């Protein structure tokens, strides 16, 4: 709900976010650094994606799991493209973060450049996501809608996580930790 | 994109906005002062509205036109409710305002608690709206969507207008002038 948090989020999205269609749907995608981006795992990208309505070759992709194989609900993907992402790894937390006021930024064709104050973010930890045990989930309470994965959960100077699910009045992000990219 | 605009919009929506259904649609509704609120004219509220899923009687309704009868695309309505709105007439401008950074605030079942940076706001003036000549139109550029009408257009310390239309990459609001709410 804070002003600096919205202004940071708008700048982040304009500079690093894009709209991405895979064979599983339409998602917000956040560029991280170089040609590396992140999607919710269930975007399930293939060898090519549509990024801002343009076919882009995916030259590497890693679905993230922790040291004991547990799902983290994130996929990193390396794009074939000449433009590099602005390196935003300095905005990523070292460990699952909590905040009093966060902003969820959405950039899809259903929600074109939309920003939602979601209030407090909780390092909630374990969730079973429709059968799949999952870890490092951040939770927040707001009127959710379909087509919001993978919005970017942010605070002032902080890229906290990628929105990966939600229902009713509960949404959850996968913490976007800096050692995923180290 | 401007932070002060967002912080002001959040405070304003939190205190004075509600989600309203008429016979014709679902709308963001901003309360202005006392029991007076404002809707896009085409919301066409009847004797009773649904305000936050609750029936509220409409005491008075005034479709606004200028001194020569030209549609302003706004309806002011007075509600039968005991709670009073926070008086926000002090954040209305006296004539059509222009800003370099504005926010459009939506709260409907289709766009829950959503804020859109729309950038610069122009006093565009005259628009032919669905065959209806209309004046005091503010306009701004952003990827528009259906169901955003009634969105509240705001900048720092300013409730600029009520979103009443748009298409493509162009939206427009009816200016929310201070003198509409005298008495």
């Amino acid at each position: 709900m804070k002003g600096p948090a919205f202004e940071f989020a708008v700048a982040m999205m304009k500079r690093n976010a894009s709209t991405v269609k895979t064979e599983y749907g339409e998602f917000t995608m956040l560029g991280i650094y170089d040609r590396w981006a992140v999607l919710p795992r269930h975007a399930k990208p293939g060898p090519t994606i549509l990024m801002n309505d343009q076919e882009v070759d995916v030259v590497d992709a890693k679905e993230l799991v922790d040291k004991d194989g547990t799902n983290l609900e994130l996929t990193l993907l390396k794009l074939n493209r000449n433009e590099k992402f602005r390196d935003i790894r300095g905005f990523l937390t070292r460990e699952e973060a909590e905040v009093n006021e966060a902003v969820l930024a959405i950039n899809t064709s259903k929600f074109p450049n939309m920003y939602i104050p979601v209030g407090q973010v909780t390092d909630y930890g374990f969730l079973n996501l429709g059968g799949t045990p999952t870890k490092r989930m951040l939770m927040y309470n707001f009127p959710t809608r379909a087509g919001q994965c993978g919005g970017v959960l942010m605070s002032t100077g902080k890229v906290l996580g990628i929105h990966v699910g939600g229902n009713g009045h509960q949404g959850f992000s996968a913490a976007l930790l800096r050692h995923y990219f180290n």
